[PDB]
C-alpha cells in the first residue's frame, strides 16, 4: 500500500496491471519500455509456413508468436495442421488450442509428447518467436540432436519518450519501486535512466526471473527483488514478502 511502483511492460499489459494492482489497494504508473510489432514475411517465410511439415514439432514461446502464427496459418491452411505444437505456459498454450491446434504444454524438454515427435533421427523443431530470444532451449534440442530454425514473427522496440522522463516520472509520482517484465525490458530502463541511474539502482527492482536478475546486478542495482515470473500474482506475492518501502535517499 505504501508502494508506489513504476511499470514499464506494454501499453495495455500494464494497464491491466495497473487495474488488478490498483484494486489490491498499491498505485502505480506505467511508462511502457516495449511494444510488439508485428512483422512483414512472405519472401520465404510464406512458404515456409505451407512446408510446416517439414517439421516435426513447431513451438512458439510468446503469445505474440501464438496470435501471429493463427493469422498465417488460417491465411495459408484451409485448416489447421496436424501436427504436435507446443508452448511454455497454459497462457499461450490455449490460444493455439482454440484455433484448433494439437497444442500440449508442461521443463519443456522433458514433454513426452514432444520428445515422441523428436524421437527419430533427423526430426527438426520450428519455433516461432521474436526478432530475438532466448538460445536456450533450441541450444538444448540442437545438443541432443534435433535441428531447430526460427520463425521471427514480430520486433520489438522502446516506445518514444522525451528524454529524462523516467527520472521526472519516479520524483513527481513519488515511485519508490521499480518493475519490468523481460531482460530486454531492463534494458530500455538502464537506458532511459541514463546518467541518472546511480541513485535509481538503489530503489527496489522487481524482475521477472534469476536470468533478468543477474543483469540487473551486473548493472550495479543494489536492490534485487526475483519474482517467479512476470505474472501480476507473482509480482504481489514479492511486494508482501517484501519489507516497508525505506524511504527514498537520494
Amino acid at each position: 500500500s505504501a508502494w508506489r511502483l513504476l511499470l514499464t511492460r506494454p501499453a495495455e499489459e500494464s494497464a491491466a496491471l495497473a487495474r488488478v494492482l490498483a484494486d489490491a489497494g498499491i498505485f502505480s504508473s506505467s511508462l511502457p519500455l516495449l511494444e510488439t510489432e508485428p512483422l512483414p514475411l512472405t519472401p520465404a517465410q510464406r512458404s515456409i509456413i505451407f512446408e510446416l511439415l517439414n517439421y516435426s514439432a513447431v513451438i512458439v514461446v510468446s503469445k505474440p508468436a501464438a496470435r501471429l502464427a493463427i493469422e498465417l496459418i488460417d491465411e495459408v491452411w484451409p485448416q489447421p495442421p496436424m501436427q504436435p505444437w507446443f508452448s511454455v505456459g497454459s497462457a499461450t498454450g490455449q490460444i493455439l488450442l482454440d484455433y484448433g491446434l494439437d497444442a500440449s504444454w508442461p521443463a519443456l524438454l522433458d514433454h513426452p509428447r514432444l520428445k515422441q515427435a523428436i524421437a527419430v533421427p533427423g526430426s527438426r523443431v520450428l519455433i516461432m518467436r521474436g526478432n530475438e530470444g532466448r538460445e536456450l532451449l533450441a541450444e538444448q534440442l540442437r545438443e541432443r540432436g534435433v535441428g531447430v530454425d526460427y520463425l521471427p514473427l514480430y520486433r520489438r522496440y522502446l516506445p518514444q519518450h522525451a528524454p529524462g522522463t523516467l527520472l521526472q516520472r519516479v520524483e513527481v509520482e513519488r515511485l519508490n519501486g521499480l518493475v519490468v517484465s523481460s531482460g530486454q525490458g531492463f534494458e530500455h530502463l538502464l537506458q532511459l535512466a541514463g546518467d541518472s541511474w546511480p541513485d535509481l539502482a538503489g530503489l527496489p527492482l522487481f524482475v521477472p526471473s534469476p536470468r533478468v536478475a543477474s543483469l540487473a546486478q551486473a548493472a550495479g542495482a543494489r536492490n534485487v527483488i526475483d519474482c517467479r515470473g512476470a505474472s501480476a500474482a507473482a509480482l504481489l506475492a514479492a511486494l508482501r514478502d517484501q519489507p516497508q518501502p525505506a524511504v527514498k535517499a537520494y
